[PDB]
This record gives structure tokens, C-alpha cells and sequence, in this order.
């Protein structure tokens, strides 16, 4: 199916602009999303999980404590093998059945963190979510509760915002008024909707 890439680096805010072209009907597959979704309250994974490491993996509310899962990996780096072999094909069989199941004119890649292969190995076309580095640093401090500095090192390490922009088709800047943004997903979401009618002739 076609194939849009959702990029941006971290603190962009995409996963707004992605909510956005879900309105429109758009599948939107997010590896954090459905990494989330395997580990869920009630599920095999979670239970796996807390009974090898304890009922500390378990909230209140039933999910995954987040923090002592990493403190046990990070305590034992040997369980990451594990924890791998558990959740891997959870992930796997979760991502092909959300692009299985869609039935949108095209499809909504959010791009992950770790960028190792072309992005045109999985999309026909590439939309980066971009706003001044400020807004990054500010957006990464509030979400990821890091530092400025912190924000600063792992904005460094990343793909430079010229790159990203250069290696764009299009670009959507995740600023000013929501209405605004709006408006502009919904512009592109028709260039998408024409391009895929074009693909498929
Ligand atoms: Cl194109």
C-alpha cells in the first residue's frame, strides 16, 4: 500500500500531526504505540514479566511500570535477550496485522528513533513534522522530564534538522495555532489521497 513516512526529530510533536491524519481515516502503524499495546493490563507478556521479576512490574492500575522494568534491564543486562524473545514476535505479529487490517487509501509510517536503513525502503514519500530547536529542547525537556542539557545531547545525536528537512518531500511545521496545523495535514493528506490514486493506475 502507499506509504507516507512521518518524521521528526525528538520534541516535534509528531505524534500529534499523526492523530491528526488518524481523524481522517488514515492507519497510522507506530512501533511505540504497539509496543505499548503488548505489554498491556491483562496481557500474557506483562504477566511473563512480572512473574520472572516481580509484582513491582505491575501498577496499581494493571500496566507496566515503565521505570522498574528499565532498572531491571539496566541492573541485568543479560535479560535483554529475554525480554526480546518475548516481546519480538508479540511486536512483529502485532505490526502485520495492523497493516493487514487497514483498509485507508494509504498508510501513515511514523518513523522511529533509530533510522538504519533508507526511509524509501518502506514509503513512497517522506513528511517531516519540524519546528526551531528551542521548541525541540523545550517539548523533549516536558515529555522526557530531562534537562536542558540532557535535551541538548540527544538533539545533537540525531539526524540534523537541515538533514531531515533536505531529505524531505514535504515539510509541516508543528507550530502556531492547532486549527492552522490542521488545516495543513488536511492539504496533504488530499496530495496523498491523489498520489495514491496516481500509484495505483
Ligand atoms: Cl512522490
Amino acid at each position: 500500500t502507499y506509504t507516507v513516512a512521518l518524521t521528526g526529530g525528538i520534541g516535534s510533536g509528531k505524534s500529534t500531526v499523526a492523530d491528526e491524519f488518524a481523524h481522517l481515516g488514515v492507519t497510522v502503524i507506530d512501533a511505540d504505540i504497539i509496543a505499548r499495546q503488548v505489554v498491556e493490563p491483562g496481557t500474557p507478556a506483562l504477566l511473563a514479566i512480572a512473574e520472572r521479576f516481580g509484582p513491582q512490574m505491575i501498577n496499581d492500575d494493571g500496566s507496566l511500570n515503565r521505570r522498574r522494568l528499565r532498572e531491571r534491564i539496566f541492573a541485568h543486562s543479560e535479560d535483554k535477550a529475554w525480554l526480546n524473545a518475548l516481546l519480538h514476535p508479540l511486536i512483529q505479529q502485532e505490526t502485520r496485522r495492523q497493516m493487514q487490517a487497514s483498509t485507508s487509501p494509504y498508510l501513515l509510517w511514523v518513523v522511529p528513533l533509530l533510522v538504519e536503513n533508507r526511509l524509501t525502503d518502506k514509503a513512497d514519500r517522506i513528511l517531516v513534522v519540524d519546528v526551531p530547536k528551542e521548541t525541540q529542547i523545550e517539548r523533549t525537556i516536558r515529555r522526557d522530564g530531562v534537562s536542558r542539557e540532557h535535551a541538548e545531547h540527544i538533539l545533537a545525536a540525531q539526524a540534523t534538522r537541515e538533514q531531515r528537512l533536505a531529505a524531505a518531500d514535504d515539510v509541516i511545521e508543528n507550530m502556531g495555532s492547532a486549527d492552522a496545523v490542521a488545516s495543513h495535514v488536511a492539504r496533504l493528506h488530499d496530495k496523498y489521497l491523489m498520489l495514491a490514486s496516481q500509484a495505483a493506475s
